[PDB]
C-alpha cells in the first residue's frame, strides 16, 4: 500500500529487516518485519512503546539511540517498525576491515555513552541486550586513509544504538536473566541484583571485541563464563558464593565458598587459552577503561557518564571537548545511578 519493499537489507530469528519506499512520504525506510507469531509480535508491541518513548523525548535526536517513524501491523499480521535506513552494525566492519583505530573507537565510546546515561539517568532504563550486532553505523560510507589504503568509517563515525525489545526498569524481576551470555554480566548469572551498571558491563565487553577482533567471553556455560572472568580479570569476589539469588547459582561454589572447576576437556583448554585483558589491551587508558568496565563491584565500576567522560575519549577524540553532549557542555544533569 504505502512501503514499497526494495531491498534485503539483513535477516534472523525476528524476522527481516528491509530498505522500503514511502509513497506518501517521498522516501527510503528500514522496515522491521517481525515473524507473525504471538510471543514476538507483543515483544514487538514492547519493542515499540520503548521506541516512541525515546523519540518523544529526545525530539531533535541529541543522542545515537534509534527513533522510529512509524509502525503497523500489516494486512498478513506481521508487525512492521518503519525507522530510517542506517548502515550495518559494528560487528559488519570488524569482520571485514579489522578493528577500529583510537580515535574512531573513542568516537563510538562517547556516543554510546552519551545515549546511555541518557537512557539510565534521563528515561530511567536500561537496554540490557546491547552487542556489536545491534550498534548501527549510522550511514555504510567508506573513506580511504591515504597512509596505509585501509578503509576509514565516514569522520565522525556515527553510530545509532537499535534493538529495544529487552529494555527494563527500576523493578525488574531481581532473578531476572537479561543479555546475551557473551555480554552478560556477573550480577546477572549469579541474581546478586543488577540496574544500570549491567550495561556498562556489556560496554566492557563490546569495547574488548571492538579493538581486539575477537569476543572476550566465547562461551556457552555459567561456570566456565565465571573461571573465564577470573582468568581474564581477577578473583571473583569472596563473598559471592553467600549472596546468590538462586539455587542454580549458589550450585557452582563449594561448600566452602570457591568456584567449581570445570574439567569438560573444551573449558579446561579455553580458560587456559584466555590470557588477562590487561596483557591484551597495551594501550594503558583503554586498558583502564575497558577494566574498571568489567569491575566486580558494581557501584566502583564506570557509569555511562564516566564511559565517554573517560580519559582514553579525551587523549584520541579531543574534540569530544567541543561537543554539545561533552558533559560540561551541558547544564547540570541528574545524578549518575548508584549501581
Ligand atoms: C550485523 C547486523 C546488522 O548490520 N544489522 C542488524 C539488522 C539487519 C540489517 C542491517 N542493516 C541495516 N539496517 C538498518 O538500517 C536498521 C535500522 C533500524 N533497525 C534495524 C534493526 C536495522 N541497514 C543496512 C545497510 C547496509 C548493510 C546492512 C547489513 C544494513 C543492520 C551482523 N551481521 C549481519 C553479521
Amino acid at each position: 500500500g504505502r512501503f514499497k519493499i526494495l531491498s534485503l537489507l539483513g535477516e534472523g530469528t525476528f524476522g527481516k529487516v528491509v530498505e522500503a519506499w514511502d509513497r506518501k512520504r517521498k522516501e527510503y525506510c528500514a522496515v522491521k518485519i517481525v515473524r507473525n507469531v504471538p510471543k514476538y509480535t507483543r515483544d514487538a508491541k514492547i519493542e515499540i512503546q520503548f521506541m516512541e518513548r525515546v523519540r518523544l523525548s529526545d525530539v531533535e535526536d541529541r543522542f545515537p539511540l534509534m527513533k522510529i517513524q512509524r509502525y503497523f501491523q500489516n494486512e498478513t499480521g506481521h508487525m512492521c517498525i518503519v525507522m530510517p535506513k542506517y548502515g550495518p552494525c559494528l560487528l559488519d566492519w570488524i569482520m571485514k576491515h579489522g578493528p577500529f583505530n583510537h580515535r574512531h573507537l573513542a568516537q563510538i565510546i562517547f556516543q554510546v555513552g552519551a545515549a546511555l546515561d541518557y537512557f539510565h539517568t534521563e528515561l530511567h532504563l536500561m537496554h540490557t541486550d546491547l552487542k556489536p550486532e545491534n550498534i548501527l553505523m549510522e550511514s555504510g560510507d567508506t573513506s580511504v586513509d591515504p597512509m596505509t589504503h585501509r578503509a576509514l568509517p565516514p569522520e565522525p563515525c556515527r553510530v545509532r544504538i537499535c534493538d529495544l525489545g529487552g529494555c527494563c526498569d527500576e523493578r525488574h524481576s531481581r532473578t531476572a536473566i537479561v543479555s546475551t551470555r557473551h555480554y552478560r554480566s556477573p550480577e546477572v548469572v549469579l541474581s546478586l541484583g543488577w540496574m544500570y551498571s549491567t550495561d556498562l558491563w556489556s560496554m566492557g565487553c563490546i569495547i574488548y571485541e571492538l579493538y581486539t577482533g575477537k569476543l572476550l567471553y566465547d562461551t556457552h556455560d555459567n561456570l566456565e563464563h565465571l573461571h573465564l572472568m577470573e582468568k581474564t580479570l581477577g578473583r571473583l569476589p569472596a563473598d559471592w558464593s553467600v549472596r546468590c539469588g538462586t539455587q542454580e547459582a549458589r550450585d557452582l561454589f563449594t561448600a566452602a565458598g570457591t568456584l567449581q572447576p570445570c574439567k569438560d576437556p573444551k573449558h579446561i583448554a579455553r580458560i587456559a587459552r584466555a590470557r588477562p585483558v590487561r596483557e591484551v589491551i597495551t594501550e594503558p587508558l583503554l586498558c583502564d577503561l575497558i577494566l574498571n568496565l568489567l569491575h566486580y563491584d558494581r557501584q566502583r565500576r564506570l557509569n555511562a557518564r564516566q564511559m565517554m567522560s573517560h580519559a582514553y575519549v579525551h587523549k584520541y577524540f579531543p574534540e569530544c571537548r567541543q561537543h554539545p553532549n561533552h558533559v560540561d557542555n551541558r547544564s547540570k544533569l541528574p545524578p549518575t545511578p548508584v549501581m
